[PDB]
């Protein structure tokens, strides 16, 4: 595995990301975790593809260019921006609007998302 | 395994953050991955737990009392700051401080930190 990797359970429901690569394989309820490879699912680019604005002090992230659903069955789960050596995740629960706010000093940046139905995401400014 | 706990694959080097939650064990390299759980480990506190300054806008987080070495095979590999629904990371590499500023507005934050020698550890202000 290599670091920042998102991996899945398609048993019991684990997801975890990669702080430090190794070389073993991730196992979970007797089958390889999924590499939840970015821009993979076949699912619409208009509410998944993140959306990056640059502001004062940092950015403001919006999922996706058409707002995409908060619902308790249907929702992005979490936001994060990435830097060359930063990764700052912001959670989120149905309800609230899927966007996030992050106050950062990175010129190039990488927005990803994760929709509990449609996968991983992500855009670079 | 719950959100933000870090697990470690013996023999086979991965680290890995959780991002959601469940039931599975998570398995690599022939065993179940070893939870680090923070503060647990018997190392000199003065240089591994995290000591969190209020700035302006944020937070410094130093590592520690006593500023742990950054040596090729003894140092601090990553630095965090969490809050509300925020898990912000900065990786670190030998040659630079065991230091790291997070931009953030939450007046209540976990600070951890962890050493590829002696394990997790973690502060709160
Ligand atoms: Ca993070
Ligand atoms: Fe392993
Ligand atoms: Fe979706
Ligand atoms: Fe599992
Ligand atoms: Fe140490």
């Amino acid at each position: 595995p290599e670091r920042l990797q998102v991996y899945k359970c398609e048993v019991c429901g684990n997801i975890v990301e990669v702080l430090n690569g190794g070389i073993g394989e991730l196992v979970c309820c007797n089958q390889d975790m999924k590499l939840m490879s970015e821009n993979t699912v076949d699912a619409a680019k208009a509410k998944h593809v993140p959306v990056i604005e640059k502001i004062d002090g940092g950015y403001k992230v919006k999922v996706g260019a058409v707002a995409h659903p908060m619902e308790e069955k249907h929702y992005i789960q979490w936001i994060e921006l990435l830097a060359d050596d930063k990764c700052y995740t912001q959670f989120l629960k149905p309800g609230q609007a899927p966007e996030a706010v992050f106050l950062i000093e990175a010129a190039k940046v990488v927005a990803r998302e994760y929709c509990n139905i449609h996968g991983h995401w992500k855009a670079e400014n």
